Formats: C-alpha cells, sequence, structure tokens
C-alpha cells in the first residue's frame, strides 16, 4: 500500500492550533442590521500566481497586506514579499526545508512581530518539492533564508492587530460591508479541481467527491443575487475570471468546509 501524501503544491493551508486569547472581530450591529446586497472589494493589483509550492497562506496574507496598504493610502505600492511570510511560518510550524504549509494564524504571527518587505527585496520563486525526497532540493527559493537586509525592512510594514471572524454568513458580510477583506482556510474537493475544470463557481461538495487538500484565499465581497463570497485565489489569471472565483454561502458557512476566518489591521 502507499500511503498518498496529501498535497501541497498549489495549496498549503493547515487548520490553526485554537488560542482561547484570539481576538474577536465584532461587527458593529448597525452595520449587520442593515447589510446591502452585494459588496465587491476587488483591488486593482491582480491575481498573484503560487506556482508549485504550499504558501497559499502566505499568499492570502500579502493580498491582504497589499489592499490594506491601498485603504490606509499608504505608498509606494509593492507586493509584499511571500517567500518572506512563507519562511518565517515554517521557523514557528513545519520545516523550511521542506514544503509543509502553513497555519494562518502564524502567517499572522510573522506579519505581527516581523512585518514583510517588498518583494522585490526578497523575490517569488516556486521551485519544488523534490518529488523523492520530498525536501527543497539545495537553491530553492523558499528555503533560503531572507537576508539581515530583508528582516530589518519587514519591520517598517508589522501589522497592529487581528482577529477572528465568526463562521455566521452575516458576520462575514459585515465585515465586508464596512472595506475589510478577510482571509480563511477552506477544504477543497476534486468537484472544483478535477481534471483543472476549474468552474468559476466552485460546486458544493458531496460525500461521492474526493478531499484534495487544505487552502487559503482572501475573500473579497458577495452578492445575495447568486448567494456567492467573491475569492481572490493565487493560481494566477488564467483560470477563473482573472483569478477570482464564487464560493456558495452554504459551503463558507459550514464548519465542516471552512474555518479560521481573520482580519488583520494596521493602525497609524
Ligand atoms: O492583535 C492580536 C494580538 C494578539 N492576539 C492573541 O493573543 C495571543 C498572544 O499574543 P501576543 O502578541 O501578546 O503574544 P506574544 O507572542 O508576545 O507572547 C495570540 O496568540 C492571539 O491569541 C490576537 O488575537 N490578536
Amino acid at each position: 500500500t502507499v500511503l498518498k501524501r496529501r498535497k501541497k503544491s498549489g495549496y498549503g493551508y493547515i487548520p490553526d492550533i485554537a488560542d482561547i486569547r484570539d481576538f474577536s472581530y465584532t461587527p458593529e450591529k448597525s452595520v449587520i442590521a442593515a447589510l446591502p446586497p452585494k459588496v465587491d472589494l476587488t483591488p486593482p493589483f491582480q491575481v498573484y500566481d503560487q506556482g508549485r509550492i504550499g504558501s497559499c497562506t502566505a499568499n492570502a496574507l500579502a493580498a491582504a497586506i497589499q489592499f490594506e496598504r491601498i485603504h490606509d493610502k499608504q505608498s509606494p505600492e509593492f507586493i509584499p514579499s511571500r517567500l518572506f511570510i512563507y519562511y518565517n511560518e515554517r521557523k514557528i510550524e513545519g520545516h523550511v526545508n521542506y514544503d509543509s504549509g502553513a497555519m494562518i494564524r502564524d502567517g499572522i504571527k510573522v506579519l505581527h512581530k516581523l512585518g514583510v518587505c517588498p518583494e522585490k527585496e526578497w523575490p517569488y520563486g516556486d521551485t519544488p518539492a523534490d518529488p523523492r525526497t520530498e525536501e527543497f532540493p539545495p537553491g530553492a527559493p523558499a528555503s533560503k533564508k531572507p537576508s539581515d537586509q530583508c528582516y530589518k525592512d519587514a519591520q517598517n510594514y508589522k501589522i497592529t492587530e487581528y482577529s477572528r471572524v465568526a463562521q455566521d454568513i452575516d458576520h462575514l458580510k459585515a465585515c465586508l460591508a464596512v472595506g475589510s477583506p478577510f482571509v480563511f482556510g477552506f477544504s477543497v474537493y476534486n468537484s472544483w479541481v478535477g481534471n483543472n475544470s476549474l468552474p468559476v463557481r466552485i460546486p458544493l461538495p458531496t460525500k461521492n467527491d474526493t478531499l484534495e487538500g487544505g487552502h487559503a484565499v482572501l475573500c473579497v465581497g458577495y452578492d445575495d443575487e447568486i448567494r456567492h463570497f467573491r475569492i481572490r485565489n493565487s493560481w494566477g489569471n488564467n483560470v477563473g475570471e482573472d483569478g477570482y472565483f464564487w464560493m456558495p454561502y452554504e459551503y463558507i458557512s459550514n464548519t465542516q468546509l471552512a474555518d479560521d476566518f481573520w482580519v488583520i489591521k494596521t493602525v497609524r
């Protein structure tokens, strides 16, 4: 029998260990009472492509940081270094020499305590783990320690706070309604990704489908007209609608399908 290695290339989310100290995102009751039918925060910067490594948490969080800098009127615009996030996440949990994936909460810890440098200073390279050893080969950009200069510059971009959003459709909508995207993790089934069919609308999984892996994305909107949330994926702009997809309300609100909804902020 060969046990199947759980796929990390293109994925990378590991469910968070719970911490009762986790801050709660508390939407204003006035906002919840008066949710609009449709929110579309899609930003102007195009999707990234995480390629063949398990960096989805860093891709989702890079985008939350890029998005917030726009809204906070911060300049210049840069793509945050995804490998800087991913390398430091694997100092906490996993290992920098393996494509282990990461918990969202640990990517958030990196942003809070270390920050993130611009991707130009620590550029992306998706050389994957060697399939025989399942270790990054020598020279793989993902296993390289960022330079001392990268760590110093990253300090200029720390977040100040982060909180969990309740897995409740009105709380997810209220978050987006006030103009805040959130990152979350979900299970991926062959009914969406099988044969790279990748429909724009993600089908609701059934017990006939197969679990393929754990993914994490930035959510940027919702539409009551079709009862889907809009997700920014990290698989390039030649899939979905320029890299974006629609996730059904019944998918995102299922505790057996999605979890680990987080908002980040940088205050002043
Ligand atoms: O904005 C924040 C700051 C901290 N925490 C929570 O508080 C815990 C400890 O965070 P802190 O930064 O105080 O920990 P330290 O690493 O400095 O001991 C974290 O694990 C989270 O549960 C949080 O949820 N949001």
